[PDB]
């Protein structure tokens, strides 16, 4: 479970038996043809894989480049989160668990998890920070129709970090019955590997699709990063290929303002939610609140596999601001008729920061932006436009 | 030629006949144009997401003792079958040299699909929508605004889809040189019903190729909701005369005997609406009546003339389900399969309860997703009393 110095299992001791049970169950399905048949059949007919690789003509004309969008927004529930949620809730069901718990920020992991729990007939309890229940209300409504209990979390910054704190408390309190589903590549081993291994289908498809468009590997692949799961999924098959892989963190009000979620760029090594990784912290080791206009990127840590990729130079990381992401959200809506998630809008915003004339660029469009419409339409910066 | 038996035709103000003659000529010209179909089919694949999957609904199948498959048009870009037709007609508009698109919308799915295609092709877009629908389908108003379309609320008449189309047609007639009118269903003067059905019949062509990989035969039933008729025409057309039982499900509203419904085939009379001779809800003086449905996309007093022809000749069977039955089916699919369906499609799902399907193979056309309907459903008195 270590990516260089990062990762590990940094947990209360009472979780060690559950993590050993999960590691053995996961090793068992690695070679289980019937798990993969059921899972891959649901990815195809239930989620809608493979997703297309779309040539964005008007974006391409605007930037003088060949811009392709990997269309994870076309999946059932509207985001890449469903790849991981189906896989883990299937595993939970096969392990004899009867209940599912998770935390969610954008609400897309909450909806994906509730969808899979409904499909597999499991009780589902989702924790979501109170501020996120307000700015991502559409997903609260979806989870209620799917039969999940949504528990608003009123402590701390009332956003994703606090939601995960409460989901982990719930898991420990309910270990006989309950499987904890992380929605990103952050957590004690084996969870970063499990999540990345369910998301790497994105990069595997991309790798088969892009030579059909251009005859070679892309010059760049760009994906947003907070926990890191959509970017790990599209990057993993391309590590050491020579493609320029660029992960884009939330710069919030700006990297020098103290209001952002840029763990790799501005964090310090530390422990969060089971992983040794980069965490926004003060000088005394206290985890700090993150900020982002995007609820899914509003998290103060990052997956340990990205900490490792950054240190070894296998992936390059940077950030864009709330305002740059809002601009990119509006730009894709107007130019391509696709309303992107505000998370993915951080990757789209980065097209303005790379010299891409003549280049082939794949952007991971990790989800759709219907959950963000009310927040964008009311945002002061958009109001001043 | 425009007539489906005695139905259809071009029943319009004379001022529209030149535009319709030019549209029919342009459409015949693209039928053989490989470069049109290449561009269109590449967009359907990578932009809209076709083919859509044919999904085996294991828990619904267990519940009804049948093999139930859902044709997943809800997985398309924008969330409904409307995009198949919107991409194709806006591409035609571009090729005709038009610079502006207009349409009406009820559920707002056609409005969003048309706005999306207009954005992709760099065209001005003005969408008319009844004021009541701007309230019960508010998510789609927000989407249209982000896509750069102008949304005009229509405050006249019943403030729903019929009145929105009235105003889009007025706009077209005022703007005939610049503007292409995009109907969102198979209702309209010729050539529109044929154009729309020919962009939607991919749904049934895919289904016909997919179902033998699941079952080794054709299904016993295909079920789809019907108001104007486009999603049902798309999935039924390749199966006409095949021996499959095709069942179109109209909006029964508060009940076929209440006068508050949208069941044009079952309770309308022959008449003219929006260019078609077809079945139209009317009093006995020939005056069109307001329709009603809990579903904004089915809330329309007419039906496509191809469906009037299929009903008369027995090639498709038609029935209806009530608002409450549709709401029940909306909650049922959400809870049992984890799929939140559009309230329109929920009428087709509700029909699974109305026929004996034990031991039968059934395809339901899942024409759209239900995120536009969540607020309305959660606040509906019948659901609150649950
Ligand atoms: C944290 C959440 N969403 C994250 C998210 C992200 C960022 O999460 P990863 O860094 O794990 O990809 C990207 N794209 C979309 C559409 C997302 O919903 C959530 O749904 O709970
Ligand atoms: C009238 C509208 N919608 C109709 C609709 C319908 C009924 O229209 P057709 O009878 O033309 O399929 C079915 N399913 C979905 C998801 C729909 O949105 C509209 O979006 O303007
Ligand atoms: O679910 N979950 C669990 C732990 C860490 C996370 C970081 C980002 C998003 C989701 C997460
Ligand atoms: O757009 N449009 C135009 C004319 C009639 C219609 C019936 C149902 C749905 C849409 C329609
Ligand atoms: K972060
Ligand atoms: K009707």
């Amino acid at each position: 479970g270590n990516f260089g110095p990062y990762g590990g299992q940094n947990v209360p001791e009472i979780l060690m038996g559950a993590l050993e049970e999960l590691e053995a169950a996961y090793e068992g399905i690695m070679k289980d043809e019937s798990f993969w048949k059921e899972y891959n059949d649901l990815l195809r007919d239930y989620a809608g894989r493979p997703t297309p690789l779309y040539f964005a003509r008007r974006l391409s004309e605007k930037y003088g480049a060949r811009v392709y969008l990997k269309r994870e927004d076309l999946l059932h529930t509207g985001a890449h989160k469903i790849n991981n949620a189906i896989g883990q809730v299937l595993l939970a069901k096969l392990m004899g668990k009867t209940r599912i718990t998770a935390g969610t920020g954008a609400g897309q992991h909450g909806v994906a998890t509730a969808t899979a729990a409904a499909l597999f007939g499991m009780e589902c309890v989702i924790y979501m920070g109170e501020e996120d229940t307000i700015r991502q209300k559409l997903n609260v409504e979806r989870m209620k129709l799917l039969g999940a209990k949504v528990v608003p979390v009123k402590s701390g910054s009332r956003t994703l970090k606090d939601a995960i704190d409460e989901a982990l408390r719930d898991w420990i309190t309910n270990l006989q019955t309950t499987y904890y589903v992380p929605g990103s590549v952050v957590g004690p081993h084996p969870y970063p590997i499990i999540v990345r291994n369910f998301q790497k289908v994105i990069g595997e498809e991309t790798k088969k699709q892009i030579p059909e468009k251009e005859g070679r590997l892309p010059d760049y692949i760009v994906a947003c990063v907070s926990g890191g799961s959509n970017a790990a999924g599209i990057f993993y098959p391309f590590i050491d290929s020579g493609v320029k892989l660029i992960g884009v963190e939330a710069g919030g009000e700006g990297l020098e303002t103290g209001k952002h979620a840029a763990s790799l760029l501005k964090g310090k090594i530390g422990y969060l939610h089971g992983s040794k990784t980069f965490v926004l912290q003060d000088d005394w080791g206290q985890v700090q609140a993150s900020h982002s206009v995007s609820a899914g990127l509003d998290y103060p840590g990052v997956g340990p596999e990205h900490a490792y990729w950054r240190e070894t130079g296998k992936v390059l990381y940077d950030a864009v601001t709330d305002e740059e992401a809002l601009d990119a959200f509006i730009e894709l809506s107007r130019l391509e008729g696709i309303i992107p998630a505000l998370e993915s809008s951080h990757a789209l915003a980065y097209l303005k920061k790379i010299n891409i004339k003549g280049k082939v660029v794949v952007v991971n469009l990790s989800g759709r932006g219907d959950k963000d419409l009310e927040s964008v339409l009311n945002h002061p910066y958009v109001r001043e436009r």
